[PDB]
């Protein structure tokens, strides 16, 4: 079962729903994500809008962020999940930009910082070069510099009206943190059946681990890798037989899923090989959120955002969501177990970060290539 935090469990079951979207559209490519990301920035999203962009929107997500508790409760979460010292391994941020000269509806910005503390951005877009580095600044300083530019601020002209952004930053410290000196180069099959060489850290440990079938009955390996503060955890999962393709995981994955995975575990001692990786991936929210019913609010003269403004047409012109993950030996700092079992991640697997005591996916991608 999920623990009880219910806005925990409604971030990341849209959240993981919007991957899904993803993973979809690319079949063969390695995808980063953050499901609690996206879940973030359209429930404050949710605030300006009106009329049938609201309904598509709440009806998506499955709650109403005007609803009783339910931003408190979104605050408190953020608190929970970001509130806890870290050595600079994560960074998240969200924006909301609109042009500075539209005419906002009376008591909208303050309403929308009791309920978020935090500000929608106002940003004169007829200055096309200031706009794109307002943008782009905001995403540096607000993820230590991990993430200096969105490729999709090309877009930005003088007739963009509003734009949402959210990017994140992760790197961990395991809570037993690999070996340096058991890294090495290991075949990775990739899905065309083609190989390449590539690092892969190796460690000896008591892992949780569980084993799963999809409906159709392949086998897959799921095994949880903990970070050091006993909160956060990488989630790692597998089919058994080289010849299943990952999407037969990605088609099924649900947050329900992963709390099932967690409470079937159990701790066996395995060596553990697991390529190391750096993904990096922009991905434009549009057509995911389209897929997910969301149509209305990216279409000038249909989309309603007269909770924000009266002005006509307003929509969103660009949607981006920026993640960027390294999975090293020992995160962002700097002794081997000297034959158990073996488990070797050599051909395309899933990851999952989760915050355990909430629930919360906070990232989840799909590694077709390291
Ligand atoms: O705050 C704003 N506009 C505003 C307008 C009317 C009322 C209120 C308000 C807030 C609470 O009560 C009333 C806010 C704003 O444009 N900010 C920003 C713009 C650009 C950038 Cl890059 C950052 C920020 C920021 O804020 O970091």
């Amino acid at each position: 079962h999920h623990p009880p935090s219910y806005v925990a469990h409604l971030a990341s079951d849209f959240g993981v729903r919007v991957f899904q979207q993803v993973a979809q559209a690319s079949k063969d490519r390695n995808v980063v994500f953050s499901p609690y990301g996206v879940a973030s920035v359209l429930a404050m999203l949710q605030l300006t809008t009106g009329g049938e962009t609201q309904q598509q929107i709440q009806a998506a997500m499955g709650f109403k962020i005007d609803d009783k508790g339910m931003a408190p409760a979104l605050r408190h979460l953020y608190k929970e999940l970001m509130g806890p010292w870290n050595k600079d391994e994560i960074s998240t941020t969200d924006a909301i930009f609109v042009q500075r000269d539209l005419k906002l509806v009376q008591g909208f910005m303050p309403h929308f910082f009791r309920l978020f503390r935090s500000t929608v951005k106002q940003v004169d877009f007829s200055e096309v070069e200031r706009a794109r580095f307002i943008i782009n600044d905001w995403v540096k300083t607000h993820t230590k510099g991990m993430i200096s530019h969105l490729l999709g601020t090309g877009a930005v002209d003088q007739l963009t009206r509003l734009v949402l952004v959210n990017a994140l930053y992760f790197n961990g410290q395991w809570k037993t943190p690999f070996p340096d000196s058991s890294t090495h180069r290991r075949l990775f099959h990739k899905s065309d059946g083609s190989t390449v060489s590539v690092p892969m850290m190796a460690q000896t440990n008591k892992f949780n681990y569980t084993e799963f079938t999809t409906p159709d009955g392949h086998y897959y390996d799921i095994l949880e890798l903990p970070y050091h503060g006993d909160t956060l955890s990488m989630f790692i999962a597998a089919p058994y037989e080289k010849e299943v393709p990952l999407s037969a995981l990605t088609n099924i994955l649900s947050a329900q899923l992963i709390s099932h995975w967690k409470g079937n575990m159990t701790r066996l001692p395995r060596l553990l090989v697991l390529p190391k990786f750096s993904l990096e991936t922009e991905v434009d929210l549009r057509k995911p959120l389209e897929n997910l019913g969301m149509t209305d609010m990216f279409r000038p003269f249909q989309a309603d955002f007269t909770s924000l403004s009266d002005q006509e047409p307003l929509h969103v012109a660009l949607a981006l969501q920026k993640v960027k993950i390294e999975v090293n030996e020992s995160g962002t700092v700097a002794t081997a177990v000297i034959a158990p079992e073996e488990i070797i991640i050599d051909r395309p697997f899933l990851f999952v970060v989760r915050h355990n005591p909430t629930g919360t996916v906070l990232f989840m991608g799909q590694v077709m290539e390291p």
